[PDB]
């Protein structure tokens, strides 16, 4: 179905501790799990095609890509990267990322709806998963 | 013969699936997914006692047993449960586990060492069986 609306955060699984592996330093991640840096989700769906502005109190950034076609964003550690999303069902779409430069974790993400319409994201490097969870304001 | 030591997974099937079965819904099946990553399993054995801790990035759990005795834990599931373990084989325990209120599939869990040294996992609901390899550390 939609994933479209302007979605709140309201849970949060292993996200601190993915960054930890990924060799983030104490003070960044710190503050990446800090309420100041809780993401607010707005998702406008046009059939394939999307539009995900993701924004923290601090940070903002967009992405715009159509299901099926290779676009360009950035890993959990911001490094540059082409990725490129399928449907693995109706309600869930997958999207696998390779690096522009230089070699590192396996990445990915998945986002998918629920029956009762909450949204869930994970993102996994490597064989570390981290999930969140999103109600529709 | 000797459980003992700290054991890193190399390969591990429906987890997922095993939870799915038991009517977990998919937000706290990928919540339980990301609480999974790395799973790492202390044992310390002493004849027919253990204590078993299973890490993983986000959590620990702990139970101790003696073979033949009753003892409380929980399911995969997170249901309270009073557990009985006995010997299979040499090298093979299993478990059967009760709810302590209430009624529920039948669960269990089988832990073997094998004869490369290989410790399996094995956890069953209904008909669906999850499985863990792990080698010593």
């Amino acid at each position: 179905p939609n994933f479209s609306g302007n979605w709140k955060i309201i849970r949060s699984e292993n996200f601190e501790e993915l960054l930890k592996v990924l060799g983030v330093n104490v003070m960044l991640r710190k503050i990446a799990v800090a309420a100041a840096s809780k993401p607010a989700v707005e998702i406008k769906q046009e059939g394939d095609t999307f539009y995900i502005k993701t924004s923290t109190t601090v940070r903002t950034t967009e992405i715009n890509f159509k299901v099926g076609e290779e676009f360009e964003e950035q890993t959990v550690d911001g490094r540059p990267c082409k990725s490129l999303v399928k449907w693995e069902s109706e309600n869930k779409m997958v999207c696998e990322q390779k690096l522009l430069k230089g070699e590192g974790p396996k990445t990915s993400w998945t986002r998918e709806l629920t029956n009762d319409g909450e949204l869930i994201e994970t993102m996994t490097a490597d064989d570390v998963v981290c999930t969140k969870v999103y109600v529709r304001e």
